[PDB]
């Protein structure tokens, strides 16, 4: 293996369900991408409080969508962990682009 990846890269449709799940998300979770295909990722991946906050940005995101930078306390393998995700359009898909910055 010649190289690996230091993003967080789920692609999320305007139901938050998701799309695409990279390798390194994959690492964090124990979830491979094919589990996690269609699952929504509010309810997996993050609190009640977050995912409040969460679901009403992705679905304001897709009336009126501007690129932006959010801070998401994910829920990991290893506990909850800071990440700061840059979102926008690739309109269907939302790309989510995660940084662990705990
Ligand atoms: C362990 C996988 C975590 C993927 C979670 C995606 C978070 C993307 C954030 C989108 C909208 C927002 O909250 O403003």
């Amino acid at each position: 293996v010649v190289s690996e990846a230091n993003s967080v890269i789920v692609i999320l449709d305007r139901h938050g369900n998701i799309q695409r799940f990279n390798r390194l998300s994959e690492e964090y979770t124990g979830l491979k991408e094919q589990e996690v295909i269609g699952q929504n990722v509010f309810t997996l991946f993050m609190s009640p409080a977050e995912a409040s906050a969460s679901r009403r940005n992705v679905t304001g995101f897709f009336r009126n969508g501007s690129s932006y930078e959010v801070e998401r306390w994910i829920k990991t393998r290893k506990g909850q962990r800071l990440f700061l995700f840059r979102n926008k359009f690739v309109e269907i898909f939302l790309i989510c682009s995660g940084t662990d910055i705990t």
